[PDB]
């Protein structure tokens, strides 16, 4: 075809008398007899100066080598960026590979390949459509990637003492110029302020006390003052770009620290003339930092206007610890997708999407009446079907335009975005999928949701669920759900996100399956916004020993400080156990940035649903006896008799068995409450009733890390455990007591832990409302995901 200097390209070779062609597919026999046949596309054929007869192999990935594993169609191949030069003598045979393109009438459709597989993120995506003697998509992709990845100097200024100063550089698609701000790891530099690093009990009175035996810092931010690099071979050394920066102080970086900055905006900074030198390699991203007064709009409008937007109004003198005005040199010089929300709940997911500005939920389906009503209260514009999604779908299959109540059913073409959180019962744990199990899955609500996707063929598809959706039955639920989306021709991916990293004071890992129709861009998962406890941000998923991660790059830090229980509910009036007045005055102002977001700027004095469960006299007595010291839970309880009302008694727990593992106490007491503490079988009579210290907690404490957290108080500096449908002191994660008051958290406090605005309405009795709040997708999580979809609508 063309004769380069070192290679001669041919269009077609004869291999054992059979022609082979550019465009053709080929098999190569693996050395490892256990591997599937290697299959490739021939992208070039040539001879080298060395007499070797060669081809370039753009390898395919077999289905069984993707997350899909054995669920995948044997005959479906996927494109991947894996290619290399190979000797023609290795070809085993030519193969037929068909490109199954999405029909032009795809929306109405209620070896081969169709998608490109990204093996690091488990993304199936439409193949590039880009068109051309050697054309190899794999090669083209890596080049574009390398070009994107590498540091490059856009503009040099002048050399001064063996260093070229530049006015502009770039890495990963971001152009950084003089005067721009940059994100940097916490340890890139230090502030000149100095920061100093930060009892026995009677064990018969407190017999369980003995069983009592973290978020990183957010980014450093600095304004670029100069950019200078070294030189190599008389040329710019791009592997050596360095930035000299003006340090910005976050409020908690000044002497005020955190206790002095509880009330400041999470995006407010302080100017400083302190300078730091950093390697370009360490720059984690670019951010906008503007002096408040130069703003053409309001700080709030500027702040909510875009991502990575900070501001300052004062400088901070590290030396006199005073805040003067900033020096002069610090100054400067879409259509909404029509959405169907299945398993709508009270609408946490639709609310986040609405906030993102990308969607309008026109239809919601919610079988449970209270939740359906809650959804209507918040969405006057949506047709809400209080109905089982299965019977609604049958009504549409039956040709009905309307249900019996006059409500207009959504039809093909109506639905542009389909979202929902289908309850996945009876798949928990990890035994293998058996034959009957496949029937269970076909009848399941997750399949019903997929059926909606298949019929309505929406542009975008979102399935949210509990973290363990990705692991149920050895990940077969996840694999079958990805397989269904691929079979339909959808682009799709999955990931786990941690709500805490999107601005809520709660540990809540959720599974998320995204899908996009052939013609769209498949969204990315949103980059963490807030730093959160590392132990709660294990987002990777292992499927058949393969570790999958999402595209998320911020694995250690992030733009904003973590949101605490204090940020969440320090402004709420004091209530008692059983409080039931659903409309009360706040009788105070928002104190935190987080409370200002959720309460609004409008004048608004009514506080809704600050009500809590009326715990029994026994549980109320226990709560009153949990100390207010941070971390306190059931192991702090005193072993005392308490008079309950009516004449009833919380009795003393009696210890009459040796715990061979835990030994005697300092008062010479025994520590076992059953014969199993001595290695023996359980005494049937062992159980003790009505005792301030719950008998079952020492009974099995050793086998469950001492049930840490049960009857536990939230910490002001900490975060909520996963917000559940019914907060119980003794459910597994029972850290549901208020930090100070002798009661469980209120419906509203639970709603604030999910990031619900205060105006957000719920419906039904107190347990109905707890259920609605606990089931929801936190609107700040939904919003972050929504904004990723917004990128795909441009
Ligand atoms: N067959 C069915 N059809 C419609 N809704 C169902 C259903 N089975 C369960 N549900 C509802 O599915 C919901 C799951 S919780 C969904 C919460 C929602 N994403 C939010 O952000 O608020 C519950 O409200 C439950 O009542
Ligand atoms: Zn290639
Ligand atoms: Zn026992």
């Amino acid at each position: 075809m063309k004769i380069e200097e070192n290679r001669t390209y041919y269009q077609k070779v004869s291999i054992d008398e059979e022609m082979l062609e550019v465009g053709d597919c080929v098999s190569v026999i693996p050395d490892d007899s256990s591997k599937p046949l290697y299959l490739a596309r021939v992208t070039a054929l040539w001879e080298d100066k060395n007499g070797q007869m060669m081809f370039h192999a753009h390898w395919f990935c077999a289905g069984t080598d993707t997350v899909l594993g054995a669920t995948s169609d044997p005959l479906e191949l996927f494109l991947v960026g894996e290619c290399e030069n190979m000797q023609l003598s290795y070809i085993h045979s030519k193969v037929k590979v068909i490109y199954k393109a999405p029909s032009e009438n795809w929306a109405m459709e209620g070896y081969f390949f169709q998608l490109w597989y990204n093996q690091e993120y488990a993304r199936f995506e439409s193949p590039p459509k880009t068109q051309p003697h050697k054309f190899c998509l794999s090669c083209i992709r890596l080049a574009e990637l390398r070009q994107k990845e590498m540091p490059k100097v856009l503009e040099q200024i002048e050399e001064v003492d063996g260093r070229v100063y530049c006015s502009s550089i770039t890495k990963n698609g971001v152009v950084y110029r003089l005067g721009d701000s940059v994100y940097l790891p916490p340890e890139a530099f230090t502030f000149n302020i100095k920061v100093a690093s930060p009892d026995p009990v009677n064990e018969t009175l407190y017999p369980e006390h003995y069983r009592k035996y973290d978020a990183p810092e957010p980014y450093r931010i600095g304004r670029i003052k100069e950019i200078h690099c070294g030189k190599k071979k008389g040329k710019v050394n791009e592997a050596d770009i360095k930035l000299r920066l003006y340090k910005f102080y976050r409020p908690e970086n000044t002497h005020r620290s955190y206790n002095g900055s509880y009330h400041t905006d999470i995006n407010m900074l302080y100017w400083s003339d302190e300078e730091a030198v950093v390697n370009f390699s360490d720059v984690q991203g670019r951010c906008t930092v503007e002096y408040g007064e130069d703003l053409l709009e309001s700080i709030q409008d500027y702040s909510q206007g875009g991502p990575d937007r900070f501001y300052f109004l004062e400088a901070y003198n590290s030396k006199t610890k005073n805040f003067e005005d900033p020096p002069n040199h610090a100054r400067s010089p879409l259509p909404k997708l029509r959405t169907l929300d299945v398993f709508s709940g009270c609408g946490g997911l639709s609310e986040g999407f609405h906030q993102a500005g990308i969607s309008e939920t026109l239809w919601a389906i919610e079988m449970w009446d209270p939740a359906a009503q809650a959804f209507r209260l918040n969405n006057p514009g949506t047709t809400v079907f209080t109905e089982d999604c299965n019977v609604l779908l049958k009504l549409v299959m039956a040709g009905e335009v309307t249900n019996s109540l006059g409500q207009r059913l959504p039809q093909k073409g109506d639905v542009e975005m389909l979202c929902g959180g289908p309850p996945c019962q009876g798949f928990s744990g990890m035994n293998r999928f058996n034959s009957r199990t496949y029937s269970k899955f076909k009848a399941s609500l997750v399949v019903s949701f997929l059926s909606y996707c298949d019929y309505y063929r929406p542009r975008f598809f979102l399935l949210e669920n509990v973290r363990n959706f990705v692991s149920y039955r050895r990940s077969m639920v996840l694999k079958l759900t990805l397989r269904c989306l691929v079979r339909m021709g959808y682009q799709c991916t999955f990931g786990v996100l941690q709500a805490g990293q999107y601005g809520v004071a709660q540990t809540r890992r959720r599974a998320i399956i995204l899908a996009a129709a052939p013609g769209e861009k498949l969204p990315l998962f949103p980059e963490p916004l807030h730093v959160f406890a590392p132990r709660a941000c294990q987002l990777s998923v292992v499927v058949d020993d393969k570790k999958f991660v999402s595209n998320i790059t911020r694995l250690s830090s992030g733009p904003f400080r973590t949101i605490t229980v204090r940020d969440t509910m320090s402004d709420l009036p004091e209530i008692q156990n059983g409080a039931s007045n659903s409309e009360i005055p706040y009788n105070g102002e928002p104190l935190s940035w987080f409370q200002r977001q959720l309460r609004g700027s409008h004048y608004q004095p009514i506080l809704r649903d600050h009500i809590c469960k009326d715990m029994s006299p026994l549980v109320a007595a226990r709560m009153r006896h949990i100390p207010l010291f941070p971390g306190s839970d059931w192991r702090d309880l005193p072993n005392i008799q308490v008079r309950l009302g009516d004449g009833v008694i919380a009795h003393k727990l009696q210890y009459t068995f040796h715990d061979v593992k835990n030994g005697y106490s300092s008062t010479g007491a025994l520590r076992g409450v059953c014969s199993c503490a001595e290695g023996k079988a359980c005494d049937p009579e062992s159980r003790q009733f009505s005792t301030l210290i719950p008998w079952c907690l020492p009974h099995t404490g050793n086998r469950h890390n001492h049930w840490a957290g049960l009857y536990g108080r939230l910490e002001w500096d900490g975060f909520f455990s996963t917000t559940v449908t019914n907060p119980e002191p003794m459910g597994k994660q029972g850290r549901v007591l208020h930090p100070e008051q002798h009661r469980v958290v209120s419906v509203r406090e639970c709603a604030r832990s999910q990031g619900f605005p205060d105006s957000y309405r719920f419906f039904g009795n107190i347990l109905d409302r707890h259920r609605q709040v606990g089931n929801a997708v936190p609107p700040p999580l939904a919003k972050a995901i929504g904004l990723e979809i917004k990128l795909c609508l441009l």
